[PDB]
């Protein structure tokens, strides 16, 4: 991978692996999400980082608030997918990281994604608006003119997501993370929550449809000793679902999301 | 990746990814096992396959009977690891696939693995041993002189593994596969069983030791609707005996052993 000529974005190519594909012999949305996190990490490494020197002093970290992914074509096993990523400040609210996925052979856009990140104290878990001196540190690595992966006016990435009401139409109960689900800091990987959301989609949908859009809000993290229930209800040639992840015991919400599926 | 000059082995380099590493900022043994399966699949693809034309007609597939991995140094995030793999027939018992892992910068051997595979009818799940001109079809892609990743006599990869007796010292119960645990044919990925074995290792060991050797026997598959219990007992460096069995009736699916070195 490498930073582009202007040094304001990063590009990396990936050959899709045999264990990264589903029954269609194309990459799963969890494989795609892992590749988005990998190119994000390589971009941060290329510019000297994911936290600045001032953030580490204050015990501040970046935390995902929302992930939105839209895929037009999933790459098949052995295909090469090129991914371009960049970051942009959204005032004191936080930062946005965007991605564009392309077929390396045709140059056509096969997918896009956007994510919202907020600053949080790693110890107290308290959120805060971005300060000026901390913001100044990373403004030099972001484009100044707006560059959006989702430029549309009433686009799906900014829609409010409602809370699923019981009874759910479908459910997958007692989901727990294993060591492979943890990152290098022993926290549950953000992609694991995507997998857990999809656990409650009926097999019939997975067999007849392809996942086109997924939007996921992150409210609270699942700890290594927590147990999760994944709930889904149909809200709709296209099928739409409302999703809720909550702790198995008291029902505390950890995530909410929506998916859009198109007939194969 | 590419076949070597003689066309009897395959080599591929991998840059270790951020999500592939554990607390130590080095690749997990499950990341290593996925890379071994990937280089195995690319080797099969490079020679025209991983079933032969006659195996597809007879509805026969290759199934793992045993996996043995020994790691001296786990590659850190961003490091490049080179892996060489080859296959060899073992009479009509089955075939063996071996691997050698190396640090791409120093050229030093950082790990090695061996696996035993048997032929099985995909529908009846019966072991039809390698017969007729089925053998002849893949003998041309294997070296004829023996080439072993574990040449030593009476080595760890050939040791018989006993059955853990209740009560186990440690356990992790109610383990179930999710869609990410399945392969392209909707079967549980062989690496998932390695993860499940390790679920019952106490956190204290994971924090103070590094995994050096793992040997795992595969007896029966976990189906998508099955629930598994992972059991572990210390037999000792620290050594453990492992057992994976179905949550309900206790039917054995895997047995194994691990050897851990103080950090
Ligand atoms: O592999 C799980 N899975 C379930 N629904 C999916 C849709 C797209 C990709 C992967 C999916
Ligand atoms: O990972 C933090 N981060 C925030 N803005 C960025 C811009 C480029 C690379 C990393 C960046
Ligand atoms: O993160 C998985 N995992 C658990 N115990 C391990 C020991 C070695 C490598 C990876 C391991
Ligand atoms: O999995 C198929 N297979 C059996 N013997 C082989 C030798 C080389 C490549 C693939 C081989």
């Amino acid at each position: 991978g490498s930073l582009t000529e202007d040094g304001l974005s990063y590009k990396e190519k990936f050959v899709v692996r045999s264990y990264e594909v589903g029954s269609n012999k194309t990459a799963t949305v969890e494989t795609i999400a892992n590749l988005l996190q990998e190119v994000g990490c390589n971009h941060a490494q290329s510019v000297g980082f994911a936290t600045t020197t001032t953030m580490r002093k204050l015990h501040l970290i970046w935390v995902t608030a929302r992930m939105h992914i839209e895929i037009y074509k999933y790459p098949a096993w052995g295909d090469v997918v090129e991914i371009e990523t960049w970051c942009q400040s959204e005032g004191r609210i936080g930062t946005r990281r965007d991605w564009i996925l392309k077929d390396s052979v045709t140059g056509e856009v096969t997918g896009r994604a956007t994510s919202k990140w907020v600053m949080m104290n790693q110890d107290t878990r308290r959120l805060q608006k971005v300060s000026d001196d901390v913001r100044d540190e990373y403004l030099v690595f972001c484009p100044q003119e707006p560059r959006l992966a989702f430029p549309e006016e009433n686009n799906r990435s900014l829609k409010k997501i409602p809370k699923l009401e019981d009874p759910a139409q479908y459910s997958m109960i007692g989901l727990k993370p294993r060591r492979a689900d943890l990152d290098m800091n022993q926290h549950v990987n953000n992609v694991t929550y995507i997998g857990w959301v999809l656990e409650s989609i009926p097999q019939e949908i997975v067999d007849t449809h392809e996942l086109q859009v997924i939007t996921l809000d992150y409210r609270r993290e699942c700890q290594q000793d927590d147990v999760v229930d994944s709930l889904t209800t149909t809200t709709s040639n296209d099928s739409q679902f409302l999703h809720l992840l909550r702790l198995s015991g008291d029902g505390q919400e950890i995530n909410r999301g929506t998916t859009l599926w198109r007939k194969k």
